[PDB]
């Protein structure tokens, strides 16, 4: 049987796999009082993606299609393409098109669009808001807030290219994104099936390892954090070498590599989530050249030494 | 160790000039310019070369902090590195890692956050590489914005690219020039540690691109951008740092539901691709066709006719 491996890239060489952004940091902390069900970020072991996930990290968040404007408004609908400009499948058992974003909040970026017959182009900035009654991706159309009224075309290639998040009104400070709140994919009064698991801490002491990323603001006083349960580069390798588990779960030590010396050792789960032994909040303390080695398979009793 | 290319299909991956995804393979005549491309470039086994660096998303990126030209819309951005650490302009790269490598208008958004209160604040922003300011090597270079007083000093600030912008008046197209570098240093000094010009000379080879069309923002641009090696492509030889046992490593174009080969290439160890055709063709593949290394050949191997 192939060799299970992770990929040898340290922390900050890594990508957030829920934003198209560098990862920055790993955190833990308890998780009990929401609900750990990312969308994007999820793959097996033996490489099976999962939820929204898709390989490329330039394509979180972002949407193609073409757009209608609303009359008497800045907004204009999108009517969703996929990735390549074929038609959007509704029909494919997932919760929403792959890339999706899968927390609830107001995502800031450009629209730009060509004109096929000429050449001609144009982009203004917009903002979708993946919590309000128009966001139904998995019905394959979503609204976005723009600052023209006329310039779009009907009938043309436009892509929505996301930049960061934005907060503003009476509510409090940080109060939006809400990361650990899925959208609602085919709106207000829609349910969101064919959902990658909800993930917890199973095993006494243990709690589930973020790796995490300070997503951009455009306005207001957004809560920036945003937290992934895997790489983006960890997915694509999976997805690569689908090596067979030979249990459900995989013991990876992160180690110095100038000394040569393990820092401490997490349980990589098969279903793709990681798991420290900690209580309590904590932001972990590394050298940037550190890295995650798998050093075997072990059964379901292992445990691990607390981090 | 055995050298391994991903197998990953041409949508699966990522131009690495530009963050974003690959569309197709493309080949034509390159001997009426310079291709020297300084994002996109690492040899077989895994050594970075140009400003290329591993992030897929960090490519045409900056960050730094920013001061605003009194009686303007623009801005010079004093330069930090990727992680905000200080930018070392002694390094021996042409310019910050992952400066764009072409002569264009880029055109994006800044961002910034006030490290005191967690204030946030966006506008739309160009940066023309072209330009006398863009001096990214020296740790300084211009943006135009949508704002004349909202960025503040000394505070965070990131530019996120979008596309690119042509000015309608003058021939359509006729910017950005994807083969033409930037000035790093401006009119201070001369590009440095640059990765070298590629330019095939075996008989009857072109190079292979790695084809996407950039977003356009306005007017008429050039949105072709063609890379040397896909992004995905840089991040696995880093990793796998494989011994190159020769110059050349033959690859073929494979067709899994069938498996039959579509195609031939010669992977070159200081990384870019060639193929055996003349004259501009975009190449018709299936699309879960994917590259194999098959074998490292010498340096008369003679591919077999596209």
């Amino acid at each position: 049987s192939k060799p299970f491996t992770v990929p040898i890239l340290t922390v900050e060489e890594m990508t957030n796999s829920r934003f198209p952004i560098p990862l920055e940091k790993l955190f833990t902390g308890p998780s009990g009082a929401f609900v750990v069900q990312p969308q994007n970020g999820r793959c097996t072991t033996d490489g099976v993606l999962l939820g929204t996930t898709q390989l490329s990290p330039v394509n979180i968040c972002t949407f193609r299609g073409d757009v209608t404007h609303i009359a008497g408004t800045h907004n204009y609908t999108m009517n969703l393409a996929s990735q390549n400009w074929n038609n959007y499948d509704p029909t494919e058992e997932i919760p929403a098109p792959l890339g999706t974003p899968d927390f609830v909040g107001r995502i800031q970026g450009m629209l730009t669009q060509t004109t096929r017959g000429d050449g001609s182009t144009r982009g203004h900035k917009a903002t979708v808001s993946t919590g309000d009654v128009h966001f139904t991706p998995k019905l394959g159309s979503i609204q976005f807030n723009t600052d023209t009224n006329n310039d779009f075309e009907t009938g043309q290639n436009t892509k929505f290219t996301p930049v960061g998040v934005v907060q503003d009104g009476n509510g409090a400070h940080q109060n939006e994104p809400q990361q650990w709140v899925l959208p609602s994919y085919s709106g207000r009064t829609g349910h969101n099936v064919h959902l990658a698991p909800a993930v917890a801490p199973t095993f006494p002491g243990e709690q589930l390892l973020f790796f995490r990323s300070t997503m951009p603001g455009c306005s207001g006083y957004p809560n920036m954090n945003l937290d992934c349960l895997l790489p983006q580069e960890w997915v694509q390798h999976f997805y690569q070498e689908a090596a067979p588990a030979q249990s459900d779960v995989a013991l990876l030590r992160f180690v110095n590599p100038d000394t040569g010396r393990v820092l401490f050792e997490c349980k990589l789960h098969k279903s793709g989530y990681v798991t420290v032994a900690h209580t309590g909040q904590h932001d972990l303390v590394i050298p940037p050249n550190g890295y995650f080695r798998f050093d075997s398979w072990v059964n379901q009793f292992y445990t691990l030494a607390p981090m």
